[PDB]
């Protein structure tokens, strides 16, 4: 299945960009985590990028399974570190992702030059291998990233760096998967600027979501609190 | 009302910088806390920055009301964490601040990028939203901070970092609210250096004030003890 | 503790207004007075407003202590005159109120402009200072009343006067404590009209309660007599 | 002698405004009245405005004589109604004021247009004739009031009205006696606002002073009670 392919096609028909929140797992229990994720989706998230920081990883996969069960169409991407993959085998890790329904995997600490085993395991298990594209990527790197990646291309957060328009223009020229500008933390105007420069959307972490995740246990209060921050981010993609 | 606006205008006419002590609430009871604050004002404080650490918060607001009642002209700024605001609603929190007479609010753990709801609630309730400016703030951040803030701009404590003169020079170039160099703990010479570099003044916490707050209950003894430390700090702003 | 805060929160969750009878003390002895108050509560009163007319005041405070002991959750507000407070000291009076469990104090003959010492003593002793809001209150007065009051705002009885909706709308705009329309004497339809106009409830005196207080000594007969008048008043708040 | 002239010169040298309480005579006996007035002076009153409501008037003049004897420098102004003056003659009334040492006289119910006989009797007896200046006084009235008055100009309580700054600015432009904003009842912040707008000070009546006048007979208790209210009013003039 190709959840990213379908999401991006649906977004274009609407001249919309994608807003993808990044949330790290491991802090609170399954129930609270599931509430936060459920609320972000109801609040307007087009896709999800979930991190398993450098709650056990096994429980995080049970959470991914529960999310997939409740939201069959939303693209779910995982961001993790190599040590986790090595723990029980590369092929085994990607088999587990395929099993639970993970759409993409970004191994954060693996340089593109040493990515072959990870990307091949991904392809063999119908999981999109995600690559990070730096601001100052030369023509070669861009051709490689466009060639190896699937799902979407992760643009590293800004802060010689090529202007967003150029980098995106080139990636599109080399048939790379849709570029999503990464942020870590961002404002609506920054998301709008990324999309105006041609990005397919944005992936951003957030201090507020983490604060709400803790401190707020009521579903209704959580939804009200998140809408205040998520709605303007999604409105910046239209 | 604009207490900061009037304080800074009066300080300029005197070629003086502002000395703003930062004191955390929550340790001792209302009476002792009120004594310490009363003494700092009699000792020479131009404004006050009060923190509600991460005595209940409700009692802290009663204290703020009592302080405002006794000192109608002195600017009172609050420094707190998002969890407190979320406890009963963002708008509700700023409404309560306006009600008691708080002049500014600095939500310490909220990045500028996710500040929209807090700053808009501040604006709607006549409370100045305060922003923290890091040493190595790029041109963008400076334009944003200058645009969103009111009352004063909080310069994060030093310890690539731009030299104080530059950072201040730029902020003034972008119409930002008066910059106050933050410290946590400082000496008279450090305050003087901040003002000589163009800062409108300094905000500093202190180990001595906390030691006096505890251990000394006599108003006369407290005043004598504080003057020894406060007078030289204020003398450094002239 | 915040009995008013909790009462109003519970009433909203039920889309109900508050019915608060006002009863003057001083006529009959402790036992009969306690019976009347006990019956009004059993009959449906959400809170109580007790007056110490312009039985000694000391006995009235013993009664307040006995009422608080028997009804730990019901808000108890006192309405009295300045001469009483001055008799043994402002701070001393509010200390005594806090001691017995009084939730609010309304000093009827003190204008808002000369209220500073009374409201500050209230704040220092965890007692809500109540202010009277006239029908034709200008924007200033409304801002001041909203700023100084706590617990609830007392709307002076009607009989240029601003229409109830407006006055309430503004008070809510300035974060004032929940407005209760005062009456002295009222009918169910009048209470309903006050709540439909946005008031949080009504405070009303009554000729019937006083007649029952005298003439009826039997607890069963008293309860039956009061229910006839109280139930419809409370039904008007739903 | 010119007690107002000297008071205002002394206040300017100190950058201070004047606080003038207004107290009506006629309620209690000479001794109690004298105690209240003595306490207001010890509490901080810069001048006194005494009213003889619309104790006989003859006794009130004996009181004025006793006050003058005990406080030789404090300006004493009288506020009364025409009927009193007519009772035994205009010239005779002002002769009596001069005799006892009254510094100024404000005949409340006499319009400026019919003031000639009163103001001329005042001038002939070295008594300052006081005039009331309304909020919406045209340029003519202002020129007349500035021309006929002495001692100070009484600004009628607010509640098209010209903003305080303007009215004061004009009066100063026409050489009028120092303007004092009248109130009837006021808070410290209102006094401060009047002075910040340029007024030479404020004259205010008070519900609290009347309550203390009755109910409190002990000099020590009276002084303590009044200081609580007078000190903040006088602090608002500095």
């Amino acid at each position: 299945m190709e959840r990213y392919e379908s999401l991006f096609a649906q977004l274009k028909e609407r001249k919309e960009g994608a807003f993808v929140p990044f949330v790290t797992l491991g802090d609170l229990g399954i129930e609270q985590s599931l509430k936060i994720i459920d609320t972000l989706i109801e609040a307007g998230a087009d896709a999800l990028e979930l991190g398993i920081p450098f709650v056990t990883p096994a429980q995080c996969f049970e959470m991914l399974a529960i999310i997939r069960e409740k939201h069959p169409t939303i693209p779910i991407g995982l961001l993790m570190y190599a040590n986790l993959v090595f723990n029980k085998g590369i092929d085994e890790f990607y088999a587990r992702c395929e099993k639970v329904g993970v759409d993409s995997v970004l191994v954060a600490d693996v340089p593109v030059e040493e990515s072959a085993p990870f990307r091949q395991a991904a392809l063999r298990h119908n999981v999109a291998p995600i690559f990070i594209c730096p601001p100052n990527a030369d023509d070669d790197l861009l051709r490689q990233i466009a060639s190896y990646g699937r799902g979407f291309t992760y643009l590293l957060s800004r802060a010689a760096a090529l202007p967003l328009n150029h980098l995106v223009a080139k990636l599109k020229e080399y048939n790379a998967a849709p570029p999503l500008q990464g942020f870590g933390i961002s404002a609506p105007d920054q998301v709008k600027a990324a999309i105006d420069a041609g990005a397919a959307g944005a992936i951003s972490g957030s201090a507020i979501v983490k604060i709400i995740e803790q401190h707020i246990n009521e579903p209704e209060k959580m939804l009200a609190a998140l809408k205040v921050f998520v709605q303007p981010m999604k409105a910046a993609t239209r």
